[PDB]
């Protein structure tokens, strides 16, 4: 038997009763089923940890949920219904997410609203400040595949790998680095810089640090370069130049914590700025929804 917490009531379920809608997000490893839970209606997302499974995936699942599962208060993280354990199989209901941030990025092939963006700010910082102040979790891997959005207009901070080497393209320098490397510290001025790259990337619809071939290349432009702020040409406002430069400090010494990030011009205009992230999404989602066109061929050898 499965326990739900759904719609605002309590269920004893049977895993063979959900309808299944099909295999969904096969771009982030692990079994991941649609479905929709008959007595109520709703959707949802159910993951299959097969006791089988492999034993480093298993623990990361496992981590994560127990993180989620203490997270029920924070509106920014996505929610676990509840869970049935079988014989050979947990599987773990989830609120259903439409897309991510990546995902998105990709299907437009192009930027995404500033208004947009200051929406989802406000709740992905929301979500790590919970994550910090509450479980006491640096959450190590900002990007935007971990930032989810929905047709409801709800933006949320992914379960995946969120209770905490790493994505080269969005590490921080002193992750690379380290002014001090005896001090334990990590740190959540490591998220903020990752956020900073994420927010360049999805509002110019291109990685900021363009070009590279390998991961290494990546770090030595972190390193390197200055940081990679947003373009002054672009229309951006003020606000959220700042805000961007702000996160993009590149010693981590000088770079904000969350608690100063949440008075930020830019935040505190959107937690209460209307923005219809809804209609945005259902809008993009249905026009980037179809395309038809053949690969070209390798060229052939050709003596030089």
């Amino acid at each position: 038997t499965g326990y739900l917490t759904i719609g605002g009531q309590r269920y004893q379920a049977e895993i063979n009763d959900l309808e299944n809608l099909g295999e969904m997000g096969s771009g982030t490893c692990g079994q991941v089923w649609k479905m929709r839970f008959r007595k109520t209606g709703h959707v949802i997302a159910v993951k299959q940890m097969r006791r089988s499974g492999n034993k480093e995936e298993n623990k990361r699942i496992l981590m994560d949920l127990d993180v989620v599962l203490k997270s029920h208060d924070c509106p920014y993280i996505v929610q676990c219904f509840g869970t049935f354990i079988t014989n050979t199989d947990v599987f773990i209901a989830m609120e259903l997410m439409g897309t991510s941030a990546e995902k998105l990025k990709k299907r437009m092939q192009g930027p995404i609203p500033e208004r947009i963006l200051g929406k989802m700010t406000v709740a992905i910082v929301k979500a790590l400040y919970y994550l910090k102040e509450k479980h006491g979790v640096i959450h190590r891997d900002v990007k935007p595949s971990n930032i989810l959005l929905d047709e409801r207009g709800q933006i949320k901070l992914c379960d995946f790998g969120i209770s905490g080497a790493g994505c080269a393209a969005y590490m921080a320098p002193e992750r690379i680095d380290p002014p001090d490397p005896t001090k334990p510290d990590y740190d959540i001025r490591a998220d903020v810089w990752s956020l900073g790259i994420s927010l360049v990337e999805l509002a110019t619809g291109q990685f900021p640090y363009k070009n590279c071939k390998t991961d290494f290349e990546v770090l030595t432009k972190v390193l390197q370069e200055e940081p990679p702020l947003l373009p002054g040409h672009m229309g951006f406002s003020g606000d959220f130049q700042s805000f961007v430069k702000d996160c993009l400090t590149k010693d981590h010494r000088k770079r904000p914590k969350y608690n100063k990030l949440l008075e930020h011009s830019f935040i505190k205009r959107y937690e209460t700025l209307e923005v219809d992230v809804a209609s945005w999404f259902k809008d993009v989602m249905a026009k980037t929804e179809s395309p038809g066109v053949l690969s070209q061929p390798h060229l052939p050898f050709f003596r030089h």
